[PDB]
This record gives C-alpha cells, sequence and structure tokens, in this order.
C-alpha cells in the first residue's frame, strides 16, 4: 500500500501592501481546529489582499512558519502575533494537502 | 511567488515475492543521475514484480529510504546493497515530483 508521511511544503513569498496579507487563520494549542490537531490552518483569503493577489495560498492550507517563526506546535495567540509582526516582505511556509 | 521547498513523501509498503521488488534504480554519490544531484531515482518498474503489482511506485520517483536505511546522500553501491538486504516485508520512503 501507499500513504503520505509528510506533505509537499511550499514557500510563498509575499509583499505586504497597505491592505495587508489578507488571510485568516484558525487552530493552535488551545484553539485546535480539529480534535487532536494543533496545526495552524488558513481559513479565509480576503479579496484584494496580498495572498489573494498572488493567488498561491489556499483555504485549508496548513501554515508551518512565518519568516523565521515556526508555527508547528504553538498557541493560536502566538501564530497571530507572528503574522502581525511582519514587515513588507513575508516568507510563508505552507503544507499542502496530500490528496 | 510560490515554489516547493520539499516534496510530498510517501511510504510504500511492499511484500516481496519470489519475483522480487522488481524495480531498477540509478544515481548516488559516484553515479550521479543529473549533474550536482546525488539522489537515488527509480528508473524501471518490472512487469509482475511487487512494485508493479502494488502500482504506487513510479519511474522518476526519488527513493529516500529502504526500511531503516537512509539513501539521501549515499553511493550507488550502498543503495543497491540496501535494496538487496531486504526481507519479505519492505518499507520504501519515496519523494514525489512537485509539479
Ligand atoms: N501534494
Ligand atoms: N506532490
Amino acid at each position: 500500500g501507499s500513504k503520505p508521511v509528510s506533505e509537499k511544503i511550499m514557500e510563498i513569498k509575499l509583499i505586504k501592501g497597505p491592505k495587508g496579507l489578507g488571510f485568516s487563520i484558525a487552530g493552535g494549542v488551545g484553539n485546535q481546529h480539529w480534535p487532536g490537531d494543533n496545526s495552524i490552518y488558513v481559513t479565509k483569503i480576503i479579496e484584494g489582499g496580498a495572498a489573494h493577489k498572488d493567488g498561491k495560498l489556499q483555504i485549508g492550507d496548513k501554515l508551518l512558519a512565518v519568516n523565521n517563526v515556526a508555527l508547528e506546535e504553538v498557541t493560536h495567540e502566538e501564530a497571530v502575533t507572528a503574522l502581525k509582526n511582519t514587515s513588507d516582505f513575508v516568507y510563508l511556509k505552507v503544507a499542502k494537502p496530500t490528496s
């Protein structure tokens, strides 16, 4: 048989404009998005924001890192802080679904 | 922009029969499959062998491990030895193309 043991991982490079990165997240320790699951997930992509304009990030993608900040097993508040603490240029590390 | 930084990784579980695993490999330190590339690649899947029957392994797949034996930066001869030294049950770790 065959089964995924880890996901394809993409690095998405964005330039943040006055409209911001324009995506929403859910999940994290203390805000689990599914039972037993601490991952950060992308839940909304806002029209006109950098993520939407670039076109690569997708709802349901798992956010593993922002810049040098690992988001693999962190609280929701820590992920939110990491996103807010971005400059003009942002590197996102995302896991894609394995289906 | 978006670009892959690492591949989806599959674990393929096979039962080796009298016909064997039935696949060929190329690459490794001292047998590089492309310039600057030390990876082990699957080059042939033999009709009727375990890999072909199971259907999941594909020509061009990158073989990262056989059982507990890492093949990430090894000689060609070391990869061949790792494959030959398999029992009935084999775990293959494979990277899939990111396209
Ligand atoms: N994938
Ligand atoms: N993939």
